[PDB]
């Protein structure tokens, strides 16, 4: 996250850190708890992941330094990638992880609601991007979960910024005209979380941008409301 600040214990309890264990254990991507046994994340996270066996899902983490050889984690039973996914920059950047067991919800591990049937025309004005990503282009994974508030931009404006890409109704963009706040390397897969009537909704999945927090270069997110029928199909 560029231009963000440290989160506190319990602030983003749907946020997970997805780790690979091959050839060494490291943070790969963010993700979101959407159900007892379900993480929503980005399909691109699984590039060169040989199988679900090398994945670990850590919930209730504020600082990556908490993760030690005795820290409990969820095994991944199945990675479900959208069947139209080819690469982040061409969309369908969405995946479910089915966990090997159900999360007991606590103050530090809670689900986030999907966008609600009836709110397709809600204008979300309180959206946050979170993650352990770089805080500028040339950086490293951060210890402490970072947060940043970011305004949604019109698809029409987003497409004008990315005329070499298909900015579709299945994408949503967020960014300041003069940049300074954005997702960056290591934040992908995690949530764009918008609060509406004091209820948080998973509006976006961090997917891509050209650069991090450049002017007139909004981040691009998978538009979760456009995949609610797919999510429900796979999870039910
Ligand atoms: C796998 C792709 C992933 C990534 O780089 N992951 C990653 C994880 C771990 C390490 C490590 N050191 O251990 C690492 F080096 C890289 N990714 C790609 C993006 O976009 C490619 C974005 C992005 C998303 C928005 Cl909404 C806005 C702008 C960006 N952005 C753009 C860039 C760029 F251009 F500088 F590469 N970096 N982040 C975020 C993002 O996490």
């Amino acid at each position: 996250i560029v231009g963000g600040t440290a989160s506190v214990r319990g602030e983003w309890p749907w946020q997970v850190t997805l780790h690979t264990t091959s050839p060494t254990q490291r943070h790969l991507c963010g993700g979101s708890i959407i159900g007892n046994q379900w993480i929503l994340t980005a399909a691109h996270c699984f590039y060169g992941v040989e199988s679900p066996k090398i994945l670990r899902v850590y919930s209730g983490i504020l600082n990556q330094s908490e993760i030690k050889e005795d820290t409990s984690f969820f095994g991944v039973q199945e990675i479900i990638i959208h069947d139209q996914y080819k690469m982040a920059e061409s969309g369908y950047d969405i995946a479910l992880l089915k966990l090997e067991t159900t999360v007991n919800y606590t103050d530090s591990q809670r689900p986030i609601s999907l966008p609600s049937k009836g709110d397709r025309n809600v204008i979300y004005t309180d959206c946050w991007v979170t993650g352990w990503g770089y805080r500028k282009l040339r950086d490293k994974i951060q210890n402490t979960l970072q947060k940043a508030k970011i305004p949604l931009v019109t698809n029409e404006e987003c497409q004008k910024r990315y005329r070499g890409h298909k900015i579709t109704h299945k994408m949503i963009c967020a960014g300041y005209r003069e940049g300074g706040k954005d997702a960056c390397k290591g934040d992908s897969g995690g949530p764009l979380s918008c609060k509406h009537n004091e209820v948080w909704h998973l509006v976006g999945i961090t997917s891509w941008g050209e650069g991090c927090a450049q002017r007139e270069r909004p981040g691009v997110y998978t538009n979760v409301v456009e995949y609610v029928d797919w999510i429900l199909e796979k999870t039910q």
